[PDB]
């Protein structure tokens, strides 16, 4: 991650917070809506990823200091059968949420900085499943 | 975060580094207890050290890819008695080293490169370190 990109995200994520009920909203809407084969997968609706990843956002610079979040929701994952193939799905159905709270300010450069953060923090839990399911054999 | 200049140096040269190896590990462990002689107790003679450090910088840009070593090594860290502050003394000595074997190809911005490296690969393990350091009192 180049700086510019750290700077765009380092300004932002208060932002997106500030509207977390709506992109953590539009988020599974969309989710289920256009990829129904995710459905099984999962009043209780999941609520948590948006802001987990925005979460992650906000310690950008220092992932390892949500290592201790990260490992438990791994074992969670891998208990789902979560996929690496299912992380871009999530990241697009995320960026069209950040998309649509951002209104005017959705600059591409800015939903460009977004594509790039998500793909590095969905780049840790990916590899942390990979090793967890290879332990698992 | 480290820069591409930098990620390229590290990527061009530690191929160059591990080629000595032998050479950076018994200079590192020499001026590592020559110089500072506080740590002896926290230590068949340790060898591991620098190579590790190279290994991961070999995987800079995905260090997520070796946390199963990474965190093996904090459990023995921490039993040992590791602390944060003892981290920039091993990267001095590590540094010392490096310099040592590049000889003339020892430039500023390499060097420069390889303290930057070692910084963020240090981070890693202080980080889980200190977490596993609470988790031992809850
Ligand atoms: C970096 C990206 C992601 C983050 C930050 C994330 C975050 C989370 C969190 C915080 C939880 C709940 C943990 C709990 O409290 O036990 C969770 C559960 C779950 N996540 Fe993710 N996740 C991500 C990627 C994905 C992907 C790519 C999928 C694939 C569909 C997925 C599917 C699931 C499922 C199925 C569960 C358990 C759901 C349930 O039984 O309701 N996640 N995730
Ligand atoms: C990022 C830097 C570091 C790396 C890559 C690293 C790497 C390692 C490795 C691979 C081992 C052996 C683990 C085993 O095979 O169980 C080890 C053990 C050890 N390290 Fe580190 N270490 C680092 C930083 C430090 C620091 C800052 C100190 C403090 C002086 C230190 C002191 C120790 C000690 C005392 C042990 C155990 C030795 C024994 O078993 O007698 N390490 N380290």
């Amino acid at each position: 991650l180049d700086q510019q990109t750290i700077n765009i995200i380092k300004a932002t994520v208060p932002v997106l917070k500030e509207h977390g009920v709506t992109i953590t909203t539009t988020f599974y809407k969309n989710l289920f809506a256009k990829h129904p084969e995710v459905r099984p997968l999962f009043l209780e609706q999941p609520k948590a990823l948006a802001m987990t990843v925005l979460a992650a956002a906000q310690n950008i610079e220092n992932l390892p200091a949500i290592l201790p979040a990260v490992k438990k929701i791994a074992v969670k994952h891998c208990q789902a059968g979560v996929a690496a193939a299912h992380y871009p799905i999530v990241g697009q159905e995320l960026l069209g949420a950040i998309k649509e709270v951002l209104g005017d300010a959705a600059t591409d450069d800015i939903l460009d900085a977004w594509g790039k953060a998500y793909g590095v923090i969905a780049d840790v839990f990916i590899q942390v499943e990979a090793d967890l399911y290879a332990q698992a054999v």
